[PDB]
């Protein structure tokens, strides 16, 4: 029960319009069939073109969207729209093409997924709204056979050359003409009444159909990011390491205990109510305050309105002292609020775009976030960047400049000469700092803080 079994029913009456005459009962068997392709009874690791809901979460990286519309099946253009926003026009002789035979549009098709997914995944899976064009267009621009690996690498092989007679991975496909060994689901076996847009609207304004190829891959992967992440959450299920992953995770515990350390010592609140992960610890264990900790699990669908957090009757006075929401993802923050929200526009390989304006980070587990919204945080400000130490100023055991800057907080700086030991744990916390920015988390905090409340927490 891992594969999908290839005698497993294929519902028919989506291909109906595109394919007269389909018979209602059809297996993967005799549809991969029918689509041109032959698995030869073979066991090397593609047993099925097509996977199961579970297989497709667990390779949700290597989603992309694809459509085909009759422009005017042999007689006629068809035009080919990918969830990249790209449209090609395949004769038979937002991005919109203009028409080309098969052999070169199966080479941008290449370069293309090849682009789009070298950093994100070892395959592609074909996220479709299954209608016949889109099936039937697969044998002109895909190849399949036994697993096999890059002629160049040790990573399975994406893509094949009919020039070369080789096989290549995303990295190594440069001039390669087929894809190889694809993967693919039919969203419309899922169980739907009507059809794709009607199903999509109801969960996402973000994504309108111009009636174009491209349009309706974009929404075909939406809708299944929506089945698949925002109704259905799987925080079981863990993803590989493609980037910094482990270097954005560390840098997130540093930030939160530097910054948090430093609110208490600023404004010396006498309660912390602490709201989200319900597996959370302290951040602080030193610190003098009241821990108090509220369960949250991350909002994947609209964010958590803080009247039903806090309301319906805790500490109850949430007013007093100051409120962590440490990625707990709130409609308006309060005012007594320290804030680390996540910023669903930023470009990453581990952000995939999501639903309704929110993306899909993906790091060890998959979070559907949602949209990035500035009126949040109208309570708040942006937390400047400074790093503050009470360590001892001593060396012990990386070569030197002298630092100086005003937002390096310590004894030593207090006294006009920033030590060594600090000015080192200065420059690797700005390199923390900086990554976790740019991996798209940003933070905010009430407007009373000021760090130079820190500097007399040293006399
Ligand atoms: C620990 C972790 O990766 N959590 C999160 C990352 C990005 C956005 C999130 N929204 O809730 N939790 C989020
Ligand atoms: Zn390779
Ligand atoms: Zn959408
Ligand atoms: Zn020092």
């Amino acid at each position: 029960p891992t594969h999908l079994s290839v005698d497993t029913k294929f519902k028919t009456e989506g291909l109906c319009v595109d394919i007269p005459g389909i018979p209602k009962d059809m297996t993967y068997r005799r549809l991969i069939s029918m689509m041109g392709f032959k698995m030869n009874y073979q066991v090397n690791g593609y047993p099925n073109m097509f996977i199961t809901r579970e297989e497709a979460i667990r390779h949700v990286r290597a989603w992309i969207g694809f459509d085909v519309e009759g422009c005017h099946g042999t007689n006629l253009p068809l035009q080919l729209g990918f969830s990249t926003g790209v449209n090609l026009v395949a004769v038979p002789t937002p991005l919109m093409y203009k028409g080309l035979p098969w052999n070169v549009v199966r080479i941008k098709i290449v370069q293309m997924l090849s682009d789009t997914l070298k950093n994100l995944s070892d395959r592609v899976v074909f996220v479709l709204w299954a209608h016949g064009f889109e099936l039937t267009s697969m044998k002109y621009f895909v190849k399949i056979g036994p697993e096999r690996t890059c002629c160049l690498c040790d990573r399975r092989a994406t893509c094949f050359s009919t020039a070369s007679d080789t096989y290549a991975c995303w990295h190594h496909s440069i001039g390669f003409d087929y894809v190889y060994n694809p993967f693919m689901i039919d969203v419309q076996q899922w169980g739907f009444t009507g059809n794709l847009q009607s199903n999509h609207d109801l969960y996402c304004q973000v994504h309108g159909n111009a009636h174009v190829a491209s349009c309706d891959a974009i929404m075909t992967r939406c809708l299944a990011v929506h089945e698949c992440f925002v109704k259905r959450v799987d925080w079981t299920i863990e993803y590989p390491i493609i980037g910094d992953e482990l270097k954005i995770n560390a840098a997130c515990r540093k930030v939160q205990h530097m910054v948090v350390k430093a609110a208490l010592l600023a404004d010396k609140f006498p309660v912390l109510h602490d709201i989200g992960n319900p597996k959370a610890i302290k951040c602080v264990p030193q610190a003098d305050v009241e821990w108090k900790f509220y369960d949250a699990q991350p909002c994947s669908d609209k964010a958590y309105k803080i009247e039903e957090l806090f309301y319906s009757y805790h500490s109850d006075k949430f007013t007093d002292g100051v409120c962590l929401f440490w990625n707990c993802n709130v409609d308006r923050y309060p005012a007594n609020s320290i804030v680390c929200r996540f910023d669903t526009r930023v470009l990453s390989n581990l952000n995939l775009p999501g639903c309704d304006g929110g993306s899909l980070y993906v790091n060890k587990h998959a979070f559907h976030t949602p949209a990035f919204d500035k009126s949040a945080f109208v309570n708040l400000k942006q937390l400047p960047f400074f790093y503050y130490s009470d360590s001892p100023c001593e060396s012990h055991g990386i070569d030197y400049v002298p630092l100086k800057s005003a937002t390096c907080i310590t004894r030593c700086n207090l006294g006009g000469a920033v030590c060594r030991h600090h000015a080192n744990e200065y420059r690797l916390y700005l390199d923390a700092y900086n990554m976790m920015i740019s991996a798209g988390f940003s933070l905010w905090v009430y407007k009373q803080f000021d760090t130079y409340n820190l500097w007399n927490t040293f006399t």
